[PDB]
């Protein structure tokens, strides 16, 4: 077969799937086929018969709304993605949702969808390769050793988050990433020219990018040629502008912004076929373009090169074999669960009243001669942060480093991360002030939906920031964080309950950990060896009385000082009180019926919550017959001090409305 | 005196607020005050008497750390900002908060701190003033004539909304805006060569801006030669690359990341005194600095005169002038109340079972004709948000026009629109997926604290979008807006409620209004007078009983016919049942307690809250012995109707719930 004629079966293959479905998008897969066939066909390094194989290219579908075109690539190639599954197309619990998903469909690398999300996952990867090239290769053994191929469009490079990954990924000289942009001239709402007119080739330029214009994006050979200059260029990204036409194929739809988003059309369709002289029907592809679609023989060849090669590495370098298969499985060193209890043991049993900033820093530091895997970074707030340990060293100065100064990019950074969780052989952990996690709210909801182990580490908290201000000082960003799903969210008290939620966060293998943490001091709490161990399960009993308590206090983070304050002195007047510790909702939420009807019994209805944050969000635990001592507006430029006084973050405020409480309740 | 003398002014103020205070930010101010005393003293069309006349030049600090640089020019120039003010720079309830705060201090155009939503807010300001002009200027009668300036430096440079909208400022040939880079090579984390290395210059010229290279951020000359160049580049916004050295001053701190964000210190200070020869007292500032500074007689004039071409335009065009100062104030047409009532009125009485997308598109239909002053736009959406009119025209296309192409932008969508909305003249929409105002949340916040009208339209808002699946279903946003303080958060069920959120939502005078809005078609509820008159109290009784209710349906959007069909089978059993809709948390939660009591009565525990989003949020009003018939999972690629059915929003499983409660 010729070249566009197996570059036809993807476009045949995509229109026919989003007919059956009545939904999704033939634009994208029908335009960029012929850049498909060539990348796949003869550039690609893969195995359809073992996606997970540690030393594969990874490809990404930034424009993720094209997801027929990955699907048909799986498919042609051999992957376990059967054609019932792409008449399954946008059907409940298919391997073929509307945007490509990782985890259910073999050799979906990354799950796309939002626009500008996929380049930074491919930013990621790429970093991913460098770091680990750097640290595992050595002379005469280079075991990392692939490509990162993008494919973006214009939905992706109008987006801010293309211009945080690009830029960064041009200082990073990421000379194994190869961008393809469909350069089509349509989205949603027509012709590009009245909202986007980038010469996006100078932009780019900007960045330190090699680009490569005027690509004939339906010549194979053109598409090649670009490919092996891009390859030939080691020491800058790669972008090449391929102009194609959306729809390619449709006489009716082609390069029109009705071929982006809903199926052609059973008329169109059959004119299509025609167009391109495909006569196979849906759904048919002959056994001689699967013979040359077919990846599976060459796939099994270079894999077990890269075996024997993997075997000759362990021969001269077995230590550092076993950390590489190590860290490519996610698996944790076999001591650091003895190890990181020690180090919570010795928090509990030497109490230190530091901020828990300061607290995650020291885990750091205690975690990091034990976690290689660590490949750490802030978004150009190391200081105030506490990202750095002893031994971190910067991927810019050292290919071989462990830490990433990210710039002031924080969607861009979270996206990368991401990116770098799902390359494998990295455990990444990212920083900034937790108000800018507004920034990159999107990408944080991402790495929960991806099942991704990724510390996320927010520090000034809330008001207690002091004097940058409202503009700062989150309110209502904890709540946003509680109640996404597969978020893990730890405000941890002092530095004990912070050790914990480190070690919880690094052990999470299915999902994000976020640590909600102050830039003000925190008092240590006593804990019994059982309350020690209760940390962990999200919720637990700080403080308590004989019988049933009279008043729970639920409290979190730098407000457990007050509440424990407030107990006091309630306790000394003759009231039976509680105080509930609550580092983690999520954590609490997850233990079994019994545990926690032992923390919040439901015949105790008199319940305070206590928290500088968002008040709204406590009705969860304190129903409608309690009381909330949280905010319910922006903050105030001040000294922290002045500003806890003033929104009622004082002993008398918290004594006073537990009375006033259990005044009504009597 | 000097100019650097009078640019020491800035100085000497900034450094010793900041020392004052023992916290803050004196680098950018140092680094920037040469560049500032050029543009201010020189340039600046502006009246410190009044700093809301309509005409001014707009100024933005999008390097907002830098609070003490506007403090000083605000205080220096003669605006109500005395030194005692200067004083107490971060002290509680001062005029002076560590990052500028728009309303809280006479002068200051926008409230930044955010990096990159300053110059965001300035692209909004130079398209306002593009499209007001268009509007309003006629032959001979130019009304409508000022300038944008905006101080940025690396932070604001690396984020991606700088890219969303200079892109689109250059599109848009934003010719009156021009922007000053400072380019001092520091930024937190150090030396700024280790994660940012952009050519700028060239980066700007791909967007289409005039760009002004190596200017000596120093040198008055220098500076004022550029400023110049650009103000004669009329078809193109200006990127001045101004090479400044960050706390310019300091012997010891100047050129390093020290003097980013924490005071000098004493010793130092001294040094700096020395270095710059400046020999005043922390606050002294000498008679002859005030009167080269002071711009009250040379503002007064330029409003004066300004006055005088409007009184004459006035006398040429009566109706147009009523509605530049209308529209200006930001008032309402006085029948435009009735007006969108009787519309309203005729939704009820027509049945349509429509997606609320549709029925938003209807209601922009019915106002359009009667808000002259919307400026409206959608992210690459335009026929999915239906954010179109038969009376929208594109600004890229004619600049008297009322729609914006914001191309795939949400954050910098929401931000230009804060620009916009603070301006003066116009009333912004913005739309996208709900999915995606992630993307542009803290642009949204932001509109909340800055008590900024922009009504926010939210398409395709839960699972009942159906096949596109988990990265599109909104689960926990809504449930995130509705905890956002001074947010506005309506979902409505039907046409009727949608048309009455959106007159919420232009009405509203002090922030921000989304609208929840479906892909799919929802059914009509059948109201009464006072139902419908209650719809704008954000929760009312739709189906009760005879007597107190021993079972209470909470529904909003989408939910509420599943509601009514849960209790209508409950009512047939005998069953004392109320479906309560609440399209509007906000609303319903500032009216009286006698109408909250009578909507939901506090005897009344049984409450079965049910909508397609996170059930977590519910607990507000079901409290600990209610029901919850919501999300608790990310979604999944399939038909709205099988998706519906798989997460539980069935008759069934809706009464099924509220019988386990009896
Ligand atoms: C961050 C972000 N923003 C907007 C989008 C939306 N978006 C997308 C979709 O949500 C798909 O992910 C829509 O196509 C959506 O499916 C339909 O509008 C649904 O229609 P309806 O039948 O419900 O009315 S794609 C996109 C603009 C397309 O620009 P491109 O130039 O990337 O697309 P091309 O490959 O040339 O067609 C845009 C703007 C996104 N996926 N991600
Ligand atoms: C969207 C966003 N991201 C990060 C920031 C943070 N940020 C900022 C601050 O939050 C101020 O708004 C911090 O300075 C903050 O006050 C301190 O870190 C507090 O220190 P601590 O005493 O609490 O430890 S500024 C900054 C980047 C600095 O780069 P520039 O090059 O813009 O600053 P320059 O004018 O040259 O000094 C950055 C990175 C922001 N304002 N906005
Ligand atoms: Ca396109
Ligand atoms: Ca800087």
């Amino acid at each position: 077969s010729s070249r566009k004629e197996l570059a036809n079966a993807i476009r045949a293959l995509s229109m026919d799937a989003v007919q059956k479905a009545k939904s999704g998008h033939p634009g994208a897969p029908m335009g960029m086929a012929d850049i498909a066939e060539v990348l796949w066909r003869d550039f690609l390094k893969h195995n359809p018969q073992n996606p997970s194989w540690a030393d594969r290219d990874r490809f990404v579908l930034s424009n993720g709304h094209g997801s027929m075109l990955i699907y048909s690539l799986l498919h042609l190639t051999g992957y376990d993605l059967p054609m019932e599954e792409l008449k399954n197309f946008r059907q409940l619990h298919s391997k073929t949702p509307g945007h490509p998903e990782v985890g259910y469909t073999a050799g979906v690398e990354t799950t796309t969808g939002p626009l500008g999300q996929g380049i930074a996952n491919a930013v990621g990867m790429a970093i991913a390769e460098k770091t680990l090239a750097a640290q595992f290769n050595r002379p005469g053994h280079d075991i990392v050793d692939h490509y990162t191929y993008a494919f973006m469009g214009d939905g992706c490079m109008m987006e801010g988050i293309s211009h945080e990954v690009c830029s960064l990924a041009g200082t990073l000289k990421l000379g194994k990433l190869i961008a393809f942009y469909d350069d089509n001239g349509i989205s949603i709402d027509g012709h590009v020219e009245g909202w986007f007119t980038d010469d996006t080739a100078m932009r780019f330029e900007a960045y330190g990018w090699h680009v490569i214009r005027d690509i004939d994006g339906h010549d194979a050979a053109s598409i090649k040629r670009a490919v092996e200059e891009a390859r030939a260029v080691t020491d800058k990204p790669s972008l090449l502008m391929c102009k194609t036409i959306i729809g390619f194929g449709s006489p009716n739809k082609a390069g029109t912004h009705d071929s982006h988003g809903a199926p052609l059309g059973d008329a169109e369709i059959a004119l299509t076929r025609e167009q391109l002289g495909w006569k196979y029907a849906p759904f048919e592809i002959p056994s001689e373009i699967y013979a040359q679609w077919d990846a599976k023989e060459a796939g099994q060849a270079k894999e077990s090169a890269w075996n024997e090669k993997f075997a000759a590495y362990a021969k001269a370098y077995p230590q550092e074999a076993a950390e590489f298969t190590r860290r490519m499985k996610g698996e944790m060193p076999s001591d650091f669960d003895a190890k990181a209890k020690e180090f919570i043991a010795k928090l509990q049993a030497n109490p230190a009243k530091i901020a828990s900033r300061k607290a995650s820093q020291n885990a750091i530091e205690a975690f990091g001669p034990l976690l290689p895997e660590f490949l750490g970074g802030s978004a150009d707030l190391a200081p105030s942060n506490l990202t750095l340990w002893s031994g971190s060293k910067a991927i810019n100065e050292d290919a071989a480093g462990n830490y990433i100064h990210y710039g002031v990019r924080e969607f861009g950074m979270t996206a990368i991360a991401n990116g770098i969780s799902l390359h494998g052989g990295f455990l990444p952990y990212t920083s900034t002030f937790l108000m800018f996690v507004e920034y990159a709210r999107n990408a944080v909801r991402m790495a929960a939906l991806m099942k991704q182990r990724q510390v996320m580490v927010y520090t000034h908290d809330s008001i207690g920031l002091g004097e940058d201000g409202p503009t700062h000082q989150p309110v209502e960003q904890v709540a946003s964080l509680r109640v996404t799903p597969n978020m893990s969210t730890w405000r941890p008290c002092d530095q004990v309950e912070s050790a914990v939620a480190w070690k919880y966060g690094v052990e999470r293998q299915d999902g994000p950990t976020a640590l909600i943490l102050s830039r003000q001091n925190l008092a240590q709490q006593e804990r019994t060896e059982e309350q020690l161990a209760n940390i962990a399960r999200g919720g637990y009993v700080l403080k308590d009385c004989a019988g049933q308590p009279e008043l729970i206090f639920i409290a979190t983070g730098s407000e457990v000082e007050l509440a424990v304050a407030a107990y006091e002195k309630l306790t000394a007047e003759g009231v039976k009180a509680r105080v509930v510790s609550m580092p983690s909702t999520d954590a609490f939420d997850k233990q079994d019926a019994a545990y926690r009807e032992s923390v919040l019994p439901k015949a105790v209805t008199a319940r305070v919550a206590v928290e500088a944050g968002i008040a709204d969000y406590w009705y969860k635990y304190v129903g409608l017959n309690g009381a909330i001592v949280g905010m319910t507006t922006f903050g105030e430029s001040a000294p922290a001090e002045l500003l806890f006084e003033e929104f009622g973050f004082t002993v008398d405020n918290v004594v006073a409305k537990a009375k006033e409480l259990l005044h009504h309740h009597h």
